[PDB]
């Protein structure tokens, strides 16, 4: 479950993280709708838009 990160997402909180495109992330789930992915990145851990990122 390793991911890469389609576009820089800047933070806006509630838990959320900042990722940079590029990234490797490692997802844990989702939420209700999928809409959002719980990740943990180098830098943290927290939700992202599940359509910034894709397997690697």
């Amino acid at each position: 479950n390793l991911f890469v990160a389609l576009y820089d997402f800047v933070a806006s909180g509630d838990n959320t993280l900042s990722i940079t495109k590029g990234e490797k992330l490692r997802v844990l789930g989702y939420n209700h709708n999928g809409e959002w992915c719980e990740a943990q990145t180098k830098n943290g851990q927290g939700w992202v838009p599940s359509t910034y990122i894709t397997p690697v």
